[PDB]
RNA sequence: GGAAAUUAGGUGCGCUUGGCGUUUUAGAGCUAGAAAUAGCAAGUUAAAAUAAGGCUAGUCCGUUAUCAACUUGAAAAAGUG
DNA sequence: CAATCGCAGCCAAGCGCACCTAATTTCC
DNA sequence: TGCGATTG
C-alpha cells in the first residue's frame, strides 16, 4: 500500500484526501469507543474541517489600550485630589466623597444627595447662576474675588479630564484682535512686491469671511469672490488658501518645473519654503512671512468665535456662545410653532421616541439626525430663514459636549486651567506652591517610545528605571531613564544582519550605507566607444571621480549628466554608449547632500577620519524622534558645530534601517587582499564584482566567514507573514497531516499536493481627494454605498471620461458601458481596480490579446499622468496602461503569465510546503544528504477548476461542505497525474532542489494529456489514445476507460467525513450596551454593588462552554431535593471561578450532591446524534444547530450548475438539451429536500412554505428555478439556521432554542478528521 | 529558487493620545383636580463607570493565538484504535 | 409552548519596527 | 447569530 495526500487550505476549511495509486479512496474500519453498542465504524478516507475564522490581535489591542487611558484618566483625578485633599478638609471633608458616590441612588448614599455644596438650596442657586461648567470656568478665568475652593476644584478636574489633543507642538497663545490688520499687511506686501497689478482691500470684511463657520476651501472662495479679477489658484489665492492651513502648489504660479506644495503644521515647512525661496528669489519672503503672520491669527477660528480681548477664556465663552444661541433659538422656535404648527408642538417638545427636540435632548436622537427631523419643519414655517442659516452650518441649538470637539487642542485647556490657577494661588497659597505641579497634570503624555510603566508584570513592556520609585507626571524625567526606553524601542524590533547575525543592520541614511548602494550599483557599468572593440568596466580611478563630480554635488545623477559631464568633457569622449543604469542611478549620496546643507563644510564630509563620527551622528538621528534627546545626544560634537548648525542638525531626523551591517559593508576583510567588501566594490582590477559576486566568490574569504557566523511548530507558523485567518488552516493543515499519517500505520505518503484558496470608507475618501487634485466639480456636479458598484467606482475614478478614446461617460448608461482589464484576463488572473477601466467598448483598447495599442496610449498618457498625480490610479496601473510604448508584451512576457497561472508564487504557500517538507522527509542518506521519501506538490486552483469544468466534475458549493473535500481528493487526483506524465515538472511543482512559443504552448496544453480529442488553439485537431503512460517508463499515467468513471465514484460518495471544529468561547464577557434599569432580572451588574435593578447593567452574556450536571436541586417550598440531569452555560466571566473550584461552583449555583465524575466539558459546536441519523451542535447551553449534511446525488448536483448557468462553444447546445431532456430532477430534488428535512431537519411549518413556495413557480423557467432552489439548501445546511428566499417568498430561519432532548441522546467526540470517534450514550446517565 | 538597490501599493505586531455615546444620580418643575388626567413651564450641564475584576500592587495585568475523548503532564506536549 | 420581532459601541490622531506583492537595474 | 422581548 502506497498512497498521496491532497489537501484544500483555507480561511474556514482544510479539505483532505487520502487516494492509492488507482486514484481511489480507500475505507477502513476504525474502532469506536464510549459506552454504546458501537464497537467500529467504517469511514472512507475524505473529510474536510470545518472552523470559526481565526482573529488579528487588533482588537485585543485597542482595547487594552483604552483600559489604559481610562486608568490614567482616573489617576489625572486623584493627582488632583491628593493636592486639594488638606486645604478641601478644612472647608467640606465629605467633598470628595459625595463626588465618588453621585452614582449611587439615594437610598445607598452616605451623604447628602447634593454634591457640590450639601444642601438643596446652595445646589439651586449653583445651576441658577452657572447652567453649564463653561460658565464657572470662563469667571474664574476673568474675576478677581476668591472663588470657593470647590467651584475652583471642579473647574480644574474639567479641564484635567477632558484636556484635548497633542497634535500641536510648543505653545499656543489665541490672539483675535489683528485679523483685519494682518490681512490689509498681507495685501500691503503683496503690493508692494507686484505694483503693476495691485489688490484692492476696499473693505472686505476679512475678519469676518477667514473666522466663519465654513470650511477652509468655502471661505478661500467667499475671499477670492470679494476680489475681482483674483483667482483661487492665483498667487494671492494660494497665499490665502497657505494661511487658512490648506496645501496650495505654487508651482504653476512661478513656472516652475516641479511641485511646490506648501502647508505651514509640516514640520518640512521650513525647508520646502526654503526650496521655493532658492528657485524664486529672497523677495518673495516677506511674501510667506505676512502669510503666516495672518495664519496664526486664523488657526482657531473653528473653536474660537469671541474676540480674545474681552476674556482670556475665550473657548469657555464660545461654549457661553452656544448656550445663549441656544437659548435664544429654543425660544424663538417654540415661539413660532405655537403660532404656525400648534398641532406639532407635543411631538416636537414632548416624544422622546421622534427625533424632535424631545428625542435631541433626552431621547437617542443625534445632532444629525434631529436637523434631517426639524429642516422640513423650518422651512415649512416663516420667518426660519438664520435657523435655517444655523442648520446647515450645523450650528442651531447646539450642545457643548458634542463629536466635533476633538478639534480642541490641549494647549487651549491649559490657557484656561492656568489663568484660575494665577486668579486663585493669591489667596490660595498650595495652589500657588503646587500651580506647575497641577499644570503638569494636565500637559503630561507618556512618551510612545517609552511604553507602559511597568514594573515586570507586562509582556508589552520595555522601558526601564534610573530609580527605584513610584513614577508620577512630575518625577517622570528623573524616575524613567527615557534614553535607554527609547533606544531599546527600537532595538527590540530592528533587524540583524543575516549574513553576520550578531550585527545590528546600519541605519537606511547611513553615508557608509548609501556609499554601499552607489558603488554597488556603479561598479556593473560598462561603457563603448568608437574606438574600442568591447564595452569595459569602469575603473576604480574611474568610479572615484564619477563619485567625486557627480554624486558630490547633485543629488540625483542621470545617464545624461554621466555621457555630458564626465565622458565627453572629462574623458575626451565625443560619444559613448552606457550599460549597466538607465535614465538615472537609482542609488544616490541623499544624506551627504543633506548634512552639506546643514554643517557647509565639504571638506569635513569628505575627510575619511570623521567616518565614525558621521556614522553616529546619522545612529541618533535615526534612533531618537525627541529633538531635544537628539540634541542632548549631539552634546559630544558640539565643538566641531556652531549654535546655528546643530539647531538645524538636531531638526534632520531620519527613519528607517537597511539589511547590512555596518562589520558587512566595510568591517570583515578578505584575508588574501586585506580588503573590505565596500573597498571592492571601490576598485576590484577588472573584474568589479558586486556585493552578491564578492560573499559568493570561493577564492575570497566573505563566504566562509558568512558561513561561520550563521521554536515550536505553534510559534513558528505564528510567526509567520500573512492573515491570521489563513495562518489558523496552516496549522490544522498539519494536523490533519500527522493523523492521517498515523492512520496508515505511520507509513509516509508518497505525495502531498497543496492547494491554497486566493472598503467602502476608503473608495469615498479615495474619490474626493482624487477630484480635488484633479480640480475637477464632478463630485459637486454629480454627488458611499453606491461605490459597491464596479462601473460607477471606476467613472467617478475616471473623472467621469472614457480611459481609451478621451470622451464624456453617460453616467445613465454605465449598462452600454464594458468594464475592460487593462492587461487581458486570459494571461493575468487580475480582477481589481489596478487592472479594469470603463470605456465605451472594449473594442476601443486595441487588439485583444496585448496592452492597449499605441495609438491609444500616445492619446491618453497624458490623461493617465493627471490621473496618476491624483492617486486616482496606481503607478502599476499607469504602468501597464502606458506599456505599448515600451514594446507591450513580449512573447517571454505571454508564456511567463500563462506558467504563473499553474506555478504557486506566493511566500505564504512555499512556507507551507516547506514546513510538510521538513516534517515529512528527516533521514540521510550515507552521505549525510536528504532523503526525499515525500514530494510537497503545490498547485494552484485553477488546475482542478479547469478539470471539474472539462469532465463535468461541477462543484455546487451551496448543497453541502463536500467541495472542500473533493477539491483536495481532486488535488492529489491532478498533482499526482501531472508528476507521473511529466516528471520534468518537479523542478516547478515539487518543493525543494523560439523557446518562448514553445513554453507557452507547453505551459498552455500540459493538461491536454487527460483528454480523448483537443481541438487547439491553432484550429487543428489532435487525438490521444485511451491510456496514458510516461515517455521514458512506460508505466501507465491516465487509463481514460476506467479513471474518470474512478474519480465519479469517489465524488459520488455519500459518507464524507465532515467535522466542525469544536472550540471554547472567548473574547467579550457580554454585550457592551448599558441598558437602563429593568425589574427583569436579565440585566448583568456593572459593578459589584450596582445592583441592576437600580442602576441597570449589560444583557447577552457569552457562554465559554456548557457543562453537562448530574445532581440535585432544591425543589418548591419545602426545598425537596430532586434529581436532574441539566446543560449549564459557564460563561466567560464564570470560567475561572468554576474551573479553580467546579463543586463549590455549582453548589452556589444550587445543585447539590454533584456526581463529580459525570461533568462533561462541552464547548461550542459539540455533536450530538438522536433518532434516525438526526445530529445536533452545541451553538450553546440553550440552542442547537443542524448536525447533518445533506448528499445529493451527483446527477442532481450537475444538473443544478448546468440549469443554473443555462443562459452562460458549439458543445453548449448539448448541455442544454441535458437540462429539458431531465427537468424532472426538479421534483426529484424537491423530493430530495423533504425526505432530508422531514428526517433531520424538523421545521414542517417553514418546508409547508417551501413546498408551497415551488409550486407557485413551476411554470417559471428552468434557469430560474435551479438557482431558487439552490437557495433552499439554507434549510438544509451544516450549522446556525438562517433566512433564505425562494423566488419573492422568505423563509425565516427556524432555530432550536432547547437542548433538552441532547441530555439522553448520543454525545460524539470526533478526532480532527473525525475518523475516531468516542460515543457516550447519556440516556444512561442520571 | 535567492540577494541588494529604486519605485509604487498593502499587511501584521506594539505603544502613546483626542472626542462622543450610554448608564445612575444632582440640576426644587408649576397650576388645577380626590384621583385618572388636563393645561403650561422647562430642556444645552456635571459627577462617577466604561469589560466583573486580579495579585504580582505596577500610573501593571484582564477580549489575539492555541483546545475531541482516554492515559501522562503545571503547561507545552506525548502516548492510545 | 410556538411564531415573530428586535438588537448588537463608535469616531479620530500620532509613532516605531517587521513582513508581503509587483515592476525595473545588477548579481548569486 | 445567539438571545432578549413580544405576541399568539
Ligand atoms: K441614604
Ligand atoms: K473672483
Ligand atoms: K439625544
Ligand atoms: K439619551
Ligand atoms: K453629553
Ligand atoms: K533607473
Ligand atoms: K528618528
Ligand atoms: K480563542
Ligand atoms: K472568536
Ligand atoms: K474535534
Ligand atoms: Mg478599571
Ligand atoms: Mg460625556
Ligand atoms: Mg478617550
Amino acid at each position: 500500500k502506497k498512497y498521496s495526500i491532497g489537501l484544500a487550505i483555507g480561511t474556514n476549511s482544510v479539505g483532505w484526501a487520502v487516494i492509492t495509486d488507482e486514484y481511489k479512496v480507500p475505507s477502513k474500519k476504525f474502532k469506536v469507543l464510549g459506552n454504546t453498542d458501537r464497537h467500529s465504524i467504517k469511514k472512507n478516507l475524505i473529510g474536510a474541517l470545518l472552523f470559526d475564522s481565526g482573529e488579528t490581535a487588533e482588537a485585543t489591542r485597542l482595547k487594552r489600550t483604552a483600559r489604559r487611558r481610562y486608568t490614567r484618566r482616573k489617576n489625572r483625578i486623584l493627582y488632583l485630589q491628593e493636592i486639594f485633599s488638606n486645604e478641601m478638609a478644612k472647608v467640606d471633608d465629605s467633598f470628595f466623597h459625595r463626588l465618588e458616590e453621585s452614582f449611587l441612588v439615594e437610598e445607598d448614599k452616605k451623604h447628602e444627595r447634593h454634591p457640590i455644596f450639601g444642601n438643596i438650596v446652595d445646589e439651586v442657586a449653583y445651576h441658577e447662576k452657572y447652567p453649564t461648567i463653561y460658565h464657572l470656568r470662563k469667571k474664574l478665568v476673568d474675576s478677581t474675588d476668591k472663588a470657593d475652593l470647590r467651584l475652583i476644584y471642579l473647574a480644574l478636574a474639567h479641564m484635567i479630564k477632558f484636556r484635548g489633543h497633542f497634535l500641536i507642538e510648543g505653545d499656543l497663545n489665541p490672539d483675535n484682535s489683528d485679523v483685519d490688520k494682518l490681512f490689509i499687511q498681507l495685501v500691503q506686501t503683496y503690493n508692494q512686491l507686484f505694483e503693476e497689478n495691485p489688490i484692492n482691500a476696499s473693505g472686505v470684511d476679512a475678519k469676518a469671511i477667514l473666522s466663519a463657520r465654513l470650511s477652509k476651501s468655502r471661505r478661500l472662495e467667499n475671499l477670492i469672490a470679494q476680489l475681482p479679477g483674483e483667482k483661487k489658484n492665483g498667487l494671492f489665492g494660494n497665499l490665502i488658501a497657505l494661511s487658512l492651513g490648506l496645501t496650495p502648489n505654487f508651482k504653476s504660479n512661478f513656472d516652475l518645473a516641479e511641485d511646490a506644495k506648501l502647508q505651514l503644521s509640516k514640520d518640512t515647512y521650513d525647508d520646502d519654503l526654503d526650496n521655493l525661496l532658492a528657485q524664486i528669489g529672497d523677495q518673495y519672503a516677506d511674501l510667506f512671512l505676512a502669510a503666516k503672520n495672518l495664519s496664526d491669527a486664523i488657526l482657531l477660528s473653528d473653536i474660537l468665535r469671541v474676540n480674545t480681548e474681552i476674556t482670556k477664556a475665550p473657548l469657555s465663552a464660545s461654549m457661553i456662545k452656544r448656550y445663549d444661541e441656544h437659548h435664544q433659538d429654543l425660544t424663538l422656535l417654540k415661539a413660532l410653532v405655537r403660532q404656525q404648527l400648534p398641532e406639532k408642538y407635543k411631538e416636537i417638545f414632548f416624544d422622546q421616541s421622534k427625533n424632535g427636540y424631545a428625542g435631541y435632548i433626552d431621547g437617542g436622537a443625534s445632532q444629525e439626525e434631529f436637523y434631517k427631523f426639524i429642516k422640513p419643519i423650518l422651512e415649512k414655517m416663516d420667518g426660519t430663514e438664520e435657523l435655517l442659516v444655523k442648520l446647515n452650518r450645523e450650528d442651531l441649538l447646539r450642545k457643548q459636549r458634542t463629536f466635533d470637539n476633538g478639534s480642541i487642542p490641549h494647549q487651549i485647556h491649559l490657557g484656561e486651567l492656568h489663568a484660575i490657577l494665577r486668579r486663585q494661588e493669591d489667596f490660595y497659597p498650595f495652589l500657588k506652591d503646587n500651580r506647575e505641579k497641577i499644570e503638569k497634570i494636565l500637559t503630561f503624555r507618556i512618551p510612545y517610545y517609552v511604553g507602559p510603566l511597568a514594573r515586570g508584570n507586562s509582556r508589552f513592556a520595555w522601558m526601564t528605571r534610573k530609580s527605584e520609585e513610584t513614577i508620577t507626571p512630575w518625577n517622570f524625567e528623573e524616575v524613567v531613564d527615557k534614553g535607554a526606553s527609547a533606544q531599546s524601542f527600537i532595538e527590540r524590533m530592528t533587524n540583524f544582519d543575516k549574513n553576520l547575525p550578531n550585527e545590528k543592520v546600519l541605519p537606511k541614511h547611513s553615508l557608509l550605507y548609501e556609499y554601499f548602494t552607489v558603488y554597488n550599483e556603479l561598479t556593473k557599468v560598462k561603457y563603448v566607444t568608437e574606438g574600442m572593440r568591447k564595452p569595459a568596466f569602469l575603473s576604480g580611478e574611474q568610479k572615484k571621480a564619477i563619485v567625486d563630480l557627480l554624486f558630490k554635488t547633485n543629488r540625483k545623477v542621470t545617464v545624461k549628466q554621466l555621457k555630458e559631464d564626465y565622458f565627453k568633457k572629462i574623458e575626451e569622449f565625443d560619444s559613448v554608449e552606457i550599460s549597466g543604469v538607465e535614465d538615472r542611478f537609482n542609488a544616490s549620496l541623499g544624506t551627504y547632500h543633506d548634512l552639506l546643507k546643514i554643517i557647509k563644510d565639504k571638506d569635513f564630509l569628505d575627510n575619511e577620519e570623521n567616518e565614525d563620527i558621521l556614522e553616529d551622528i546619522v545612529l541618533t538621528l535615526t534612533l531618537f524622534e525627541d529633538r531635544e534627546m537628539i540634541e542632548e545626544r549631539l552634546k559630544t560634537y558640539a565643538h566641531l558645530f556652531d549654535d546655528k548648525v546643530m539647531k538645524q542638525l538636531k531638526r534632520r531626523r531620519y527613519t528607517g534601517w537597511g539589511r547590512l551591517s555596518r562589520k558587512l559593508i566595510n568591517g570583515i576583510r578578505d584575508k588574501q587582499s586585506g580588503k573590505t567588501i565596500l573597498d571592492f566594490l571601490k576598485s576590484d582590477g577588472f573584474a568589479n564584482r558586486n556585493f552578491m559576486q564578492l560573499i559568493h566568490d570561493d577564492s575570497l574569504t566573505f563566504k566562509e566567514d558568512i558561513q561561520k557566523a550563521q521554536d515550536s511548530l505553534h510559534e513558528h507558523i505564528a510567526n509567520l507573514a500573512g492573515s491570521p485567518a489563513i495562518k489558523k488552516g496552516i496549522l490544522q493543515t498539519v494536523k490533519v497531516v500527522d493523523e492521517l499519517v498515523k492512520v496508515m500505520g505511520r507509513h509516509k505518503p508518497e505525495n502531498i499536493v497543496i492547494e491554497m484558496a486566493r472598503n467602502s470608507r476608503e473608495r469615498m475618501k479615495r474619490i474626493e481627494e482624487g477630484i480635488k487634485e484633479l480640480g475637477s466639480q464632478i463630485l459637486k456636479e454629480h454627488p458611499n454605498t453606491q461605490l459597491q458598484n464596479e462601473k460607477l467606482y471606476l467613472y467617478y475614478l475616471q473623472n467621469g471620461r472614457d480611459m481609451y478614446v478621451d470622451q464624456e461617460l453617460d453616467i445613465n448608461r454605465l449598462s452600454d458601458y464594458d468594464v475592460d482589464a487593462i492587461v487581458p484576463q486570459s494571461f493575468l488572473k487580475d480582477d481589481s481596480i489596478d487592472n479594469k477601466v470603463l470605456t465605451r467598448s472594449d473594442k476601443n483598447r486595441g487588439k485583444s490579446d496585448n496592452v492597449p495599442s499605441e495609438e491609444v496610449v500616445k492619446k491618453m498618457k497624458n490623461y493617465w499622468r493627471q490621473l496618476l498625480n491624483a492617486k486616482l490610479i496606481t503607478q502599476r496601473k499607469f504602468d501597464n496602461l502606458t506599456k505599448a510604448e515600451r514594446g507591450g508584451l513580449s512573447e517571454l512576457d505571454k508564456a511567463g503569465f500563462i506558467k504563473r497561472q499553474l506555478v504557486e508564487t506566493r511566500q505564504i504557500t512555499k512556507h507551507v510546503a516547506q514546513i510538510l517538507d521538513s516534517r515529512m522527509n528527516t533521514k540521510y542518506d550515507e552521505n549525510d544528504k536528504l532523503i526525499r521519501e515525500v514530494k510537497v506538490i503545490t498547485l494552484k486552483s485553477k488546475l482542478v477548476s479547469d478539470f471539474r469544468k472539462d469532465f463535468q466534475f461541477y462543484k455546487v458549493r451551496e448543497i453541502n461542505n463536500y467541495h472542500h473535500a473533493h477539491d483536495a481528493y481532486l488535488n492529489a487526483v491532478v498533482g499526482t497525474a501531472l508528476i507521473k506524465k511529466y516528471p520534468k515538472l518537479e523542478s516547478e511543482f515539487v518543493y525543494g532542489d523560439g523557446k518562448a512559443t514553445a513554453k507557452y504552448f507547453f505551459y498552455s496544453n500540459i493538461m491536454n494529456f487527460f483528454k480523448t480529442e483537443i481541438t487547439l488553439a491553432n484550429g487543428e485537431i489532435r487525438k490521444r489514445p485511451l491510456i496514458e503512460t510516461n515517455g521514458e517508463t512506460g508505466e501507465i499515467v491516465w487509463d481514460k476507460g476506467r479513471d474518470f468513471a474512478t474519480v465519479r465514484k469517489v465524488l459520488s460518495m455519500p459518507q464524507v467525513n465532515i467535522v466542525k471544529k469544536t472550540e471554547v468561547q472567548t473574547g467579550g464577557f457580554s454585550k457592551e450596551s448599558i441598558l437602563p434599569k429593568r425589574n427583569s432580572d436579565k440585566l448583568i451588574a456593572r459593578k459589584k454593588d450596582w445592583d441592576p435593578k437600580k442602576y441597570g447593567g449589560f444583557v447577552s452574556p457569552t457562554v465559554a462552554y456548557s457543562v453537562l450536571v448530574v445532581a440535585k436541586v432544591e425543589k418548591g417550598k419545602s426545598k425537596k431535593l430532586k434529581s436532574v440531569k441539566e446543560l449549564l452555560g459557564i460563561t466567560i466571566m464564570e470560567r475561572s471561578s468554576f474551573e479553580k473550584n467546579p463543586i463549590d461552583f455549582l453548589e452556589a449555583k444550587g445543585y447539590k450532591e454533584v456526581k463529580k465524575d459525570l461533568i462533561i466539558k462541552l464547548p461550542k459546536y459539540s455533536l450530538f446524534e438522536l433518532e434516525n441519523g438526526r445530529k445536533r451542535m452545541l451553538a450553546s447551553a440553550r440552542e442547537l444547530q443542524k448536525g447533518n449534511e445533506l448528499a445529493l446525488p451527483s446527477k442532481y448536483v450537475n444538473f443544478l450548475y448546468l440549469a443554473s448557468h443555462y443562459e452562460k462553444p458549439e458543445d453548449n447546445e448539448q448541455k442544454q438539451l441535458f437540462v429539458e431532456q431531465h427537468k424532472h430532477y426538479l421534483d426529484e430534488i424537491i423530493e430530495q429536500i423533504s425526505e432530508f428535512s422531514k428526517r433531520v431537519i424538523l421545521a414542517d411549518a417553514n418546508l409547508d412554505k417551501v413546498l408551497s413556495a415551488y409550486n407557485k413557480h413551476r411554470d417559471k423557467p428552468i434557469r430560474e428555478q435551479a438557482e431558487n432552489i439552490i437557495h433552499l439548501f439554507t434549510l438544509t445546511n451544516l450549522g446556525a439556521p438562517a433566512a433564505f428566499k425562494y423566488f419573492d417568498t422568505t423563509i425565516d430561519r427556524k432555530e432550536y432554542r432547547s437542548t433538552k432532548e441532547v441530555l439522553d441522546a448520543t454525545l460524539i467526540h470526533q478526532s480532527i478528521t473525525g475518523l475516531y470517534e468516542t460515543r457516550i450514550d447519556l440516556s444512561q446517565l442520571g
